[PDB]
């Protein structure tokens, strides 16, 4: 066991999938995996292992921010044997021809959080997403004829942000989404030796406040999940 | 609502206490509050509403790290109601005479997160609890029986740090406890102008295994807890 | 001796009262202590030594800014014994509810000096009094009929600032008195392990600018003095 | 006209190969273009305009360094009509098993420069590729039979670097290649608009010190010439 | 009148020597300047006004670090009239061939301060000293028979630093004098349009620590302020 | 050789003047040197050593922006036994005051590349020129009846900056022209134990178009190759 993680070596597939909101772990694991055992609940934090086609598949929440997601997968990699993580999420937009429910994948993440310029001395740490991954991630969705745009997400520590202007800075630098934990997730793996992928679903606009509600969020971004668990499939070939 | 707390204006009290853990939530809410209520399930941060000694008080998980707790922190003070957090949490001990079991009350509280140099026009923003609250902890306490220490907290972006070098740093100025929430949330209250305090049991020294048994470190929690809803019933004179 | 302070061990009380202007020190010796003895003139920072009912006490200014009451502060801790340093000066008001006249007490201290960041690894260090100093302080000026406000202070490097934006950011955030010293002092007193106060009477409000009597002025700054030594006495129970 | 480049619009193809060395320009205009004529040589920064299999391309030098490079680039999109930017150039190694000669692509770049800081409001802009770019060019090293490594590449602004212990920071991050233009190349695209790849070819080694000549450098790395201009046919399918 | 000046124009020179010690501004006014009148007596920084050989020079000092010097100075250069300021005081040297009582003239004054940060949007200021007074202090210099230094200063905001290495990276980059004023004197000048030189004698040798005498010291210190006389007699032609 | 230099020790002067642009190295070497070989091509960075007046004497291009002559500079002081770098530009100008063809020598240049915080622990590096050569380069002006303005410069690292508040901040401080290599150099300089100074002449004004002719132009750019060439020549004695 780790001090967020109550399960042993062999109860986590070599790849996760892993949403912000343990409830939304919860019907991933309900919905589409086969065989579905829960292997964590510390903290509430829900991780279930089960299969999708044959294949294993754990999934399980990070939780909100950086520093909640950057714990979770430290210790799924350094002692649960996990070889890749894939974020599944929800984003804000900014640009005015990114709408609601769009699927977006991120190469890249931005952020205005301090972690990586901690481990880099300071300067500027691309974080990126393994490439072969995303490739996945994109052929998964062209076969699903799923619509996926690939760029750069934000990456914020302030959901309620008292910098507004800084979204015209997103917006004029092209950010796809803007979520909270992406560049976080690409500095763990980065540091600690595995690969990750963070694809987000636009549960709404900065711009126009439209919404989402939570119990949506929870259960109702599929396509999302599909092109996740096909991407996987996509790799092991 | 709010995006992250499903219920209405008055399902909290003007007090709510936080752990980070939403288990520890519906613990606190058990074991010390009388017909204790839930009163948010959203992403399983289990919150709750009860008495203590005839007074109106909630509980509600505030999850790992400072985005995390800033969320839930602003919603509660912008469309709650809410005027006074209480976050009631583990940390790590640095200094050598700062024993497992102590209890620590954050009066300030150090942090490595960028989240208060974005607030405060990139200088040094002393993130502080209210005055008030601070002494009403500290006399609850003494009332109990318990010697508080009373100092800085350090807030980390990275529970996992690379640096290292940084838990001298903390040792050499004084930190009382490595934490990952006050600095956060002491900048949300000064933002919104609402108050808040931290406090804190010691659960480990980075440093050796000082060893306590179960029962030991499960009754100190609990100090804690009831210094914290003593503390309130103090200031409300 | 010490480069600033010639005197040796012995020749300071475990306390001092450090105005910014000079003058002000023999005012107080003369004023407030019995049996007073110069300890110091270097540089004409002079220096004196007596009581206060019976307790040994000194008083030596500290000049403007935090450099220069950093010095005194380093080699009056490593050199002299000093335990305790209280700082008793004037600061301006960015608050409409802040009154001319107004006893203020930090117990923290925000700053655009980068002196903490350097000690700190460029991280954020909450510069903070010792709280025991502080609630010595309240209760003295209580028991004497003073309302003090207990918050932070803002210690400035650049007393003519050409960021003026910079006191709505501070107003925003509750900034209660704009001075120059109180988090260098702190920052000093972490560094050396020692105990420090800073208590300020507001001179003057930065936005407006209204008036007060000299007489009004003498009668304040006695009170702030009071109020400094009465909080000693409490200190030592 | 531009201030840096005296040609007129039509002059350039709407996609630009940029080595650093003017002269590996001229090149490349003469072994792998068609009709190739001169169409900048102001500051000798040799610049022509020719076919590749009746494709329209230009190849142009950039300079070293991202203030070099971000001149150029940024004219050529904003007066020249320029679509696509393929940086072509050499990089050194500090990673183990990479080796001489390699074939690097950079989906993103690290970089010390401050330029993305200043676009960005000093928070951390991760400096990508266009994706599409990427894939076309590894699958245009496929189809050669060329082995091609894809992730971050660091854009140094000193290749003298006073600051060693950097390079094993480069190592641990996974930094496939240290060169000078890729970070900036990506933030000017995202800044004017238009799409971009660096591909490099291993030119030294960081910690062997093995090393090409000058004219190696110059005109013997055709490998990545090749998986350029295949890069873009393979785009404009 | 201003806050720490209680004069009014014409009451001083427009060319003001400025010692760090207040002390020292009388003896100047006594030694070198005739029918010398006082101008100011605030906090004991004592001002005096009188002629060099028929030449309108005042004296006062500034009082330790950039806060202090930046008051005096900028209140002398908006509210007196004042064109030139000269500091004349003491550093600790660096360099071996840097000697005790070595006289350096700071052309340029690199800080560890944020004061110039915050003027010049977070860039690098070059803190630099008028060219002539330069000039002109070194040819005052050479006609006295004494060859001084230029070249950079370090202007510390801690005359106590907790990081020992920085003075080695002084040493490297060829800082001649150590001192606590120049770098803010500089910046003051080019906010309002000023010009200023910062003169020091080398009064202790960092590393190690030799000897000198009281006579040689007020014999080093004459020379100073005979150079700083005599420049300014240069400086009218 | 070196990897930016084909030549051998020797093959340089001492001194070297250095445009940015390698025709312009050319043109210098014809125009002002009798008999002048080429002594460097790689890259097109032309170069070149003749004999002023019976003084050797090289030129060489040293390419635009930091990173560029950054790397040229330190080669030539390391491996060619060069003691002494005249850059010879062009600038703009910010102040009203500074009109076109003035000669403008940089005694410091400030700079938003972070090169030297890079080499100064993150502190402010003052980069300076020489004063001996700043002196010499003033008095071959007044010989030649040429008044240069002796100031600081600021090296920008993007030309086309997204800021634009920033000249407004430069022209506030004093700078005199705006180019891209001085801070640059002047870094290398003190890293390397060299000396360096900057001439521009005044091209443009960030501002109007003030006109001028070609020949006036022209001829403005030769008088300050005179004056780099004579301040050599005084230098020597
Ligand atoms: N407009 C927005 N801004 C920031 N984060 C989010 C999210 C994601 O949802 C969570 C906050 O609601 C958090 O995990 C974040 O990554 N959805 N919409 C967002
Ligand atoms: N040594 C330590 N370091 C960081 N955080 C913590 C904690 C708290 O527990 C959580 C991480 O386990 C997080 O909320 C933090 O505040 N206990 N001990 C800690
Ligand atoms: N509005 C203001 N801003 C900055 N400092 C001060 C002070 C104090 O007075 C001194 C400057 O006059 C300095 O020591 C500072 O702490 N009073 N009013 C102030
Ligand atoms: N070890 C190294 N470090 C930095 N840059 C380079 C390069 C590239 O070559 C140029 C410097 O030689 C410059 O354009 C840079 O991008 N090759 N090898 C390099
Ligand atoms: N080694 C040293 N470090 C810092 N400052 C000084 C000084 C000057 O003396 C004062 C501190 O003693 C201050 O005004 C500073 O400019 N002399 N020697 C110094
Ligand atoms: N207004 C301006 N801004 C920046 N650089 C320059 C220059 C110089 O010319 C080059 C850019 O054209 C570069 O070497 C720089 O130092 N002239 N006018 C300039």
């Amino acid at each position: 066991a780790t001090p967020h993680i109550n399960a042993e070596m062999g109860d986590f597939a070599d790849v996760v999938l892993m949403p912000g909101d343990p409830l939304r772990a919860k019907y991933i694991a309900e919905t589409f995996l086969e065989d579905a055992r829960e292997v964590n609940n510390v903290r509430g934090m829900l991780g279930f292992t089960g299969t999708y086609k044959g294949r294993k598949i754990s999934v399980m929440g990070h939780g909100m921010g950086i520093p909640s997601c950057s714990i979770y997968t430290k210790e799924l990699i350094t002692d649960f044997g996990v070889k890749k993580i894939i974020r599944v999420a929800s984003c804000g937009a900014v640009l005015p021809h990114v709408k609601l429910r769009d699927v977006v994948i991120g190469m890249g993440a931005c952020t205005d959080s301090k972690v990586n310029r901690i481990r880099f001395k300071d300067h500027d740490f691309a974080a990126i997403a393994d490439f072969d991954m995303v490739r996945n991630a994109v052929d998964a969705a062209k076969a699903l004829g799923i619509d996926a745009r690939v760029g750069n997400l934000f990456s914020a520590d302030l959901f309620y942000s008292p910098d507004g202007e800084m979204f015209d800075v997103m917006e004029k630098y092209g950010i796809l989404g803007v979520e909270m934990e992406a560049a976080g997730i690409y500095g763990v793996a980065a540091e600690f030796g595995a690969k990750a992928l963070t694809i987000c679903t636009v549960s709404d606009h900065i711009r126009t406040h439209e919404q989402t509600t939570a119990a949506e969020r929870q259960t109702t971004f599929n396509d999302m999940i599909k092109i996740a668990l096909e991407s996987v499939l996509l790799g092991d070939k």
